[PDB]
């Protein structure tokens, strides 16, 4: 219905196995537009800051360790219903539970190493995007 | 032979038509690794600075105009023989002259709007990479 | 059982998709009576005050942002075992975990945007009701 | 055509029989948005003030007595052609004369106890809304 | 000593003779801060609800009749020792017994029409404040 | 002449310095009657809505910032020639220009922090009152 | 009272005359901490985006032209009451109106070329900071 | 004689004590121009990469620890004989050995915490600048 933006992260597993292009191709085939992107290697503090909502959960340590183990690609995706649409093409967080043709089904090895992140809601998306990107960095399509 | 780095630019034509994923997939299928990447919208000065060696040639103004007409994606690609290997998968600068299966053959409309740039040599690659990236931004694979 | 009161909030997601009537119908079909109700758009301070117990948690920012993103409906529900009965009809906080026929199963998109809030206990209900309603506002059934 | 606002009252009969949700659902199914709502128990003076134009009519006393006999829900509904659209879904004032599927046909017992009120015109709607609501209380949809 | 809150009511006698400002000025001169206030005309039920503990006493009917005879102003006062300090400036309940310079001495005509109410204890103050005000309505000082 | 109503706001400066009583006393001494009043802390949106006529002026941002910096008291004053009479007792908008004995002369520090607002005309008064008050909230004098 | 953040811009005039250090020294002497900073040359689009709220105003074009005429320094300042404190040391927007040891008094030539920008409110500061900085770029003091 | 560029770092000690402006003022007073600047908090890897020439020295660990203990400011300074001129105003590496009026004499506590870094030669300056800055980021003076 309305045009939204959501954060994508290609996680270190998918980067290390050179799945960046294939994952991006799925987003673009589904009508999502890449309006910002950059490769980063997160420090402990960068990852802990991004995942601050899970600070008290049992998996926090392993999440941070995995997300700092290698470079990631962080992107802003724009389109109609972008938050939920991105979520549908990612599939279930647990890859064994994920529908066929989704990113988790096709590229994820396990729960921990599940290839990619997507924002869970519009509110989360704004916070997530703002964490990695200044508004001035986002490149609307002209041309 | 030995591990090199080369600059890739996905030009505004290919960005506007959402070919970023498909182009990146070709690089990765060929064994090149993306070790830095960012989406930018170049200003007149940014483009003029990158193309400064051609400041006095007749095509300069049109090149700058095209390369500032929409956002681009700038990347560093790493691999064995990366400079020439990247060039082979790009294909001939002129898309009507380009081999089938290359990026120019499949995504370029004309000479002017030829989808992507690649560094022509190791020496030009060093200069081109340093133009867009600080050494500290480049993310070697650790995982 | 004994007659209790509990707080309901129809959250901004469910308001924006015009589910207010359908949600209220479920409460009333189950024998809960609406004895106070009002539509409000919470300010940052109003939401932070209601959720003050989670002030130090990592999700606090996103919770406040979501709960101030659009108008809500706040209500007092009265009935036999109203606190737990309301909880049963809401279903599990996580909609993917929620039983069929519950509000979360039928109207919630995600954990973050889960359609509605209900008081978790009699003690929390007293505090939550008093936060939004003066005792003088509550309209017992005469008639 | 143009976006309007109209007053709805769910009268004490429909409140006492817990039809609030079902009535609201009909408004929302028809594309009307609830942009303000509150439950009140009207005093004699509150009801007399709202119905002041009929002060000299023979039915005035009965009307006031009925409208003060139990709590009501007062709401502002917004939408395209909201005044007439609301009227169509209410149906004829007399429930025995009302079309099937309307609120009067399905929830009203008699002329006197006819479940709900709707503003008759844009001009009456402005006056009626202003009677129960400050402009600052009305919650436009932002999400 | 500690910061407290107490309920003030300017009763209908003092409102009708336009003493609201002068009474408020006395509170503020004594170092009490007005953190919530509203003018209301209590219905029979509103007054009976506030005075519910005295429902079986002989004076109940006259109290309710007086407190519904005209509009009142209800307020929350905040300050050091606010409950007792408010009581000192009100003076004795019986105005003929009240110290000079108190509100009862200067504005009350009789026991029945004694200008103002103040909470008698911290416990009664909590109950009385909650009767007229939601916690969300109270405006702490932010300057 | 004729009985009018006008809006008064005691601004956050005068509230924070506990001048509410003294200001109200001046209104009442001049024969104006307080027929509605409430303390509020305005949000950004509430203040912007009230001051919408100055939206394009250079001072708008500072006005909104000041009027949201702390709680205010909003009131309806009734009396003969209430709009102009209220204006006379307020005095000139600029306190250095204001006559002695007026509210601006006695309580205002500067143009920006000028203690109180009054409606400038009958037409603005209708709009301003309706913004903060439902007609049903206004309390006519009955004794 | 509370720790805030505000945006500073050292404008092209003050950069061109090498006043960056002297301006920063004044901020730091006043107890403000520089927690993010970068030198940029704004494009037309960057400046238009930052000033988007004034897009329809008469001065818009001149503002954009001046703010793109040379490089600027953009910074986040942190401290107690940082927004207003920053404003006090900047002084009045018009340098001829500005108090003696303020930045406008000492470094500004005219209204147009007034040396520096500061956020006008907490709300504007949040938006302005987010325009130029990702949250991950801001460097809180450790150490 | 010729225009050069050199890297400046304001180290975490000088940042933490808010000496950034005073240090910058000294550079600018000496005729050096700030043509790029940014505040960063270096990770272990960022610092180790910059100081890679000292990787086998005994002090390497302490250098890295100190340079990652808080945020730094990294800058490019441009001017006549910039490398040596910058070195003269820094003064001797050891602050007890440093001439009066130099940065080390006035702001350094010890050898380890010596306030600032400057490139030692034109060759080291090229490498150091390129480490932190893309050529595209450097802002020549226009205007
Ligand atoms: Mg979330
Ligand atoms: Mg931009
Ligand atoms: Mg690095
Ligand atoms: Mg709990
Ligand atoms: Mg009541
Ligand atoms: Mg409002
Ligand atoms: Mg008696
Ligand atoms: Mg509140
Ligand atoms: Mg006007
Ligand atoms: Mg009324
Ligand atoms: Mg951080
Ligand atoms: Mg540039």
């Amino acid at each position: 219905m309305a045009i939204e933006r959501t954060l994508s992260i290609v996680k270190p597993d998918a980067v290390s196995k050179n799945h960046i292009g294939e994952i991006f191709a799925r987003f673009e085939k589904a009508g999502l537009k890449i309006v910002a992107t950059k490769m980063k290697h997160l420090s402990q503090a960068d990852a802990e800051g991004f995942y601050a909502e899970h600070k008290e959960r049992g998996f926090f340590g392993d999440l941070v360790a995995f997300m700092t183990s290698g470079p990631v690609v962080v992107s802003v995706l724009e389109g109609e219903n972008a938050v939920l649409a991105h979520r549908e093409i990612l599939g279930a967080t647990n890859p064994k539970e994920a529908a066929p043709g989704t990113i988790r089904a096709d590229f994820a090895v396990s729960i921990d190493e599940n290839a990619a992140h997507g924002s869970d809601s519009v509110a989360s998306a704004e916070r997530e995007i703002a964490y990695f990107f200044a508004d001035n960095e986002i490149c609307p399509r002209t041309r």
